[PDB]
RNA sequence: AUGAGGAUGACCCAU
RNA sequence: AUGAGGAUGACCCAU
RNA sequence: UGAGGAUGACCCA
RNA sequence: UGAGGAUGACCCA
């Protein structure tokens, strides 16, 4: 089941969405950007590995360029300024089962599911309070 | 208002829903964990933290955990088999504003959504290919 | 939600009650005070850590204060005679469920429970007889 | 007249009530214990000292057994899985009357009262938030 | 009496006010920011302790954004040209009273009324003379 | 013009009102002072550095006092019971102009009204919650 | 320069 | 600060 | 650990 | 004294 495939990655509900598509492949590590430069573009690899003896270990990295008052095409510095950076690591024992990694991710989507604590935080430049 | 308040974690229909409380935010570190013995809970942690000049970070953290029954020195405690754990990193840039933070939460939504490559590679314990 | 909230610590009917509030949560301890003078306040404090491995254990403090007011070179301060001083601690092995602790505070209530031994021999200026 | 009497520890409407019985007052500790094996029994001891000169000091110390069968060799034995401790220790000036005493042990029933913050803390397996 | 609650920070009468609402209580310390940009918004901050064996201190910040020729949304650099900052220490010793506070309030409140040599030598951009 | 004017420091309505009068400019330091015995009386001071190239910096002093009448070596004087202190600095941006800097003082008054959160909790000798 | 550093308060301390 | 570094998990390691 | 003291988030064996 | 540990009337600084 080839699932190296293109997907949407902010969704619009169909007008303005964002499509992240297969742009490399070099070591095993997949990669998707949108149709920018990459200086202004959507970004997310994702990797896997044997962590230890007891675990794996799934790296995943996304990349979201920041919108407003973004000139496109252009050229902004500082690039630290004008980009966030997610960076997330999943663990997983070697005797997890396929239904046990369905839990995970489950977990995951309910964690930034709309309206719970987190997403809103983030969402209002905001902490917990 | 306050952000801190339960949530569904894990959803399964309204039935067997790990549903997650707060329970601590003892040096900033907001801690919610599911209705267990502390040692077979689900465990999420958030923190904020302005990691640099121009840069905020969000440190997230979740604990899935395989509950079993061990019989330690011929008596039963309630235990956990193995632990997964989601370690996760936002950094966004102190110029992002709301709206740019919107789309920062539609990507990871998206980006776990149901179907789309990464979840599905996770779920049936393999790579992207 | 919140539990760090203001809350009568001593009940006298409706009128005379003593209330304490919030006035600081850091280091992980929290603290709360009656209103007025700092000198002749009613003080709680509450923490909670991870003593080892399989236990938790939380340290909780009262004050009691004797009011009274003091005269020194014809100049009167609000100040307290002396202080009464209450100090707990609680320790829970984390396979405990949240059946088992809500057992050990009613093991607490009735320990304190009017008519019964201890709280008798306090409120009489006695001991065990 | 007598308060080294048997008590109601934990209330549980008026079955499955824990009695604590007199079992001892050697050197100043007076000691009770509930009924049935002393090893999966509940104890509770308290004594009063001159602390020093203007100071009184009660110290109280429970035990709330986590009742459980050990089997070894197929031997089973009545045993504690565990047990949670709880200390405290009440100072108290020798100038305090029978009000201040009546005073702090109000105090005392109030912070652990249903719906507090402390009590509720504990009894759901969480800190202060 | 929950105080955590928003507020309106600069008062334009109704039309173009600035509300700030609380966004961050990690270690005791409030925080209150406005719908902007964390570049761009105003932000409120407090937190009280016992500073010594006499007195309690209330440390107070505030932060200001330059708005003339301001870009709504864009990165603007260096932080320190667009930014103004409030640095408040209020130290009270222990024995004030509920009265003697709202004394103080009063005083500070009386040191920024409009007219007053304080305020308007800063909306003019002076000194005194 | 000149702003080193006498004004109301704090105000009782016309009645028992502590005005405060321009007493000292010694040093670049802007002095008020009531009419009191030096010893008794209430006192601000203001004075404006350019702290940096492209800083200014106000810093701001209040005092006030508790009177008292103490009686020292068996004679009467007026003196003060203690002293509560504010103390605030103030960075502007030399870029700010004038309509920025009226901004700043609105949100210092916005800040201390009667009824927000800070003013609130001050006067009720609690902090935030 | 920075400190939710301290003060008796136009001073002191740490970096 | 950076690591498709590790973990028993608000900790540890390398640079 | 302490039926160790305390001017109580400190101190002693 | 200790928001020091405990197999809780013991033990550590």
């Amino acid at each position: 089941a080839s699932n190296f495939t293109q997907f949407v990655l902010v969704d619009n509900g169909g007008t303005g969405d964002v499509t992240v598509a297969p742009s490399n492949f070099a070591n095993g590590v997949a990669e998707w950007i949108s149709s920018n430069s990459r200086s202004q573009a959507y970004k997310v690899t994702c990797s896997v590995r044997q962590s230890s003896a007891q675990n794996r270990k799934y790296t995943i990295k996304v990349e979201v360029p920041k919108v407003a008052t973004q000139t496109v095409g252009g050229v902004e510095l500082p690039v630290a300024a004008w980009r966030s950076y997610l960076n997330m690591e999943l663990t997983i024992p070697i005797f997890a089962t396929n239904s046990d990694c369905e839990l995970i991710v489950k977990a995951m989507q309910g964690l930034l599911k709309d309206g719970n604590p987190i997403p809103s935080a983030i969402a209002a430049n905001s902490g917990i309070y």
